[PDB]
């Protein structure tokens, strides 16, 4: 099925704990995939325009690793909970990508994320001011802004509104768009 054949593709990049334990300061991001109209969807947030790190910013789901999580794919759960009211019961974590290094101490691992047909976003208005979905084919053929660095504009056909897609959340979409839907029949 579609979404076996995701999973499956996705395992074949899982890195797992390889890097967790390395003495970093310590982010994790949840790249949440959804099925709709027969078509898989990555979900995005817009970052509150109070918040430290990236107001207003296009970004996954995510924040840093506290204490009280067991692993780095328990802080992307727990951060998305938090931000969307995404429920433990409601995503199965198919595996860990690979990590992104930031500002010579800081270390971003990123998990791809199944998410429930159920599931309905309830934004979290002291994180984030939108949550929207964009179709995974969307990466394989983007249309692009040199702002010199590269910059993805998505406009919601159900609405008309723009959104601004780029950096390490651009980057991350990308991979996940190829390891899912390079090399497919149709
Ligand atoms: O500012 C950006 C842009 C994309 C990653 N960062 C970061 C830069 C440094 C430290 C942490 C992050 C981070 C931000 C948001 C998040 F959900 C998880 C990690």
């Amino acid at each position: 099925s579609m979404l076996d054949d995701a999973k499956a593709r996705l395992r074949k990049y899982d890195i797992g704990g390889k890097y967790s334990h390395l003495p970093y300061n310590k982010y994790s991001v949840l790249l949440p995939l959804v099925a709709k109209e027969g078509k898989l969807h990555l979900l995005f947030t817009v970052r509150s325009e109070k918040l430290r790190r990236a107001p207003g910013e296009v970004c996954f789901p995510g924040g840093k690793r506290d204490p009280t999580d067991m692993d780095d794919a328990a802080t992307a759960l727990r951060e998305a909970q938090e931000e969307v009211g995404l429920r433990p019961h409601q995503v199965e974590v198919v595996c860990c990508l690979v990590p992104c290094l930031i500002d010579t101490d800081t270390l971003i691992t990123p998990f791809v994320g199944l998410i429930d047909h159920n599931f309905q976003a309830q934004p979290n208005p002291a994180e984030v001011k939108d949550v929207f979905l964009v179709p995974l084919a969307y990466f394989l053929h983007p249309q692009v802004h040199d702002q010199i660095n590269h910059i993805f504009e998505y406009t919601n056909p159900e609405d008309g509104v723009t959104y601004q897609i780029k950096g390490m959340t651009a980057n991350l979409a990308v991979l996940v768009a190829f390891i899912i839907l390079e090399k497919k029949p149709t």
